[PDB]
């Protein structure tokens, strides 16, 4: 889920472009401390919100996490990215939960939509709001 604090764009770049840490277990206690519970999994770009803001330029395709959804769009090129893994779950208190990464280098899918008129900065009309899954 998302905090009430976050657009969809701001919550995809905490999640999946803002890496505060190459190591997975602290990168996933800033998402974990914000979404009040420990995400099982989670893959962070090595890109910038720019190049993502530019692949939503990319031709609309269907959604492979979401068939009935066309605000998809292809990379149309592979990019270093980590993938964090829950390996400790532990629901009774979320700073303990510990992570294993695993670098690779893969295209993605991304989702995205007009901006949150009242705040998104308007520098960016379209943003990526979901990573609809990496190929
Ligand atoms: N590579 C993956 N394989 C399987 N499940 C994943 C993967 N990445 C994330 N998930 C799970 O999918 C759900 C949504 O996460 P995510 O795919 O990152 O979407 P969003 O960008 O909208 O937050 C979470 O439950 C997360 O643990």
């Amino acid at each position: 889920m998302k905090p009430p604090q976050f657009t969809w764009a701001q919550w995809f770049e905490t999640q999946h472009i803002n890496m505060t840490s190459q190591q997975c277990t602290n990168a996933m206690q800033v998402i974990n401390n914000y979404q009040r519970r420990c995400k099982n999994q989670n893959t962070f770009l090595l890109t910038t919100f720019a190049n993502v803001v530019n692949v939503c330029g990319n031709p609309n395709m269907t959604c492979p996490s979401n068939k009935t959804r066309k605000n998809c769009h292809h990379s149309g090129s592979q990019v270093p990215l980590i993938h964090c893994n829950l390996t400790t779950p532990s629901p009774q208190n979320i700073s303990n939960c510990r992570y294993a990464q695993t670098p690779a280098n893969m295209f993605y899918i991304v989702a995205c939509d007009n901006r949150d008129q009242r705040r998104d900065p308007p520098q960016y009309p379209v943003v990526p709001v979901h990573l609809d899954r990496i190929i």
